[PDB]
């Protein structure tokens, strides 16, 4: 799948905007989602920060949302909504050693609930994203608690998935 890169290190409004434009350009918003061959159903977004840590998010081209991610030798996936997506996600990060699928989904309502007290009005920005990237990475080694992971997913989704969707829709007036 096509890979799009972005780093928070030395990030500017211009680098962030070109990044979102690249994602928007690979989208094909549709009502349903089994209507596309698995070979062109996803877009990979590799994020890296100041500590040089890197994680790769898997975005669904039909809605722009995150279905899962990779951090080193481990991959995590939100609970799939149906069978197309279930078997579809088995085609992501096939060379990774460890694979795990959460019992919960990646929708805002679930994430907000999991974020519990930890986050009441999540702050967005280059700084929060920098920290979110580290949280997602360390989750694979036991240094990230669930509420923190949830908060981090929300930051990535709002700053990437949602930003791309918004621009796509405003594009078609």
């Amino acid at each position: 799948y096509p890979i799009i890169n972005f780093t928070t290190a030395g990030a500017t409004v211009q680098s962030y905007t070109n990044f979102i434009r690249a994602v928007r350009g690979r989208l094909t918003v549709l009502p349903n989602r089994c209507g596309l061959p698995i070979n062109q159903r996803f877009i990979l977004v590799e994020l890296s920060n100041h500590a040089e840590l890197s994680v790769t998010l898997a975005l669904d081209v039909t809605n722009a949302y995150v279905v899962g991610y990779r951090a080193g030798n481990s991959a995590y996936f939100f609970h799939p909504d149906n069978q197309c997506d279930a078997e579809a996600i088995t085609h992501l990060f096939t060379d990774v050693q460890n694979r795990y699928t959460f019992a919960f989904g990646g929708n805002y309502d679930r994430l907000e609930q999991l974020a519990g007290n930890l986050r009441e009005n999540i702050e967005l920005g280059n700084g929060p994203l920098e920290e979110a990237i580290s949280a997602l990475y360390y989750y694979s080694t036991g240094g990230t608690q669930l509420p923190t992971l949830a908060r981090s997913f929300i930051i990535c989704i709002q700053m990437i998935s949602e930003a791309a969707r918004f621009q796509y829709i405003e594009g078609e007036m």
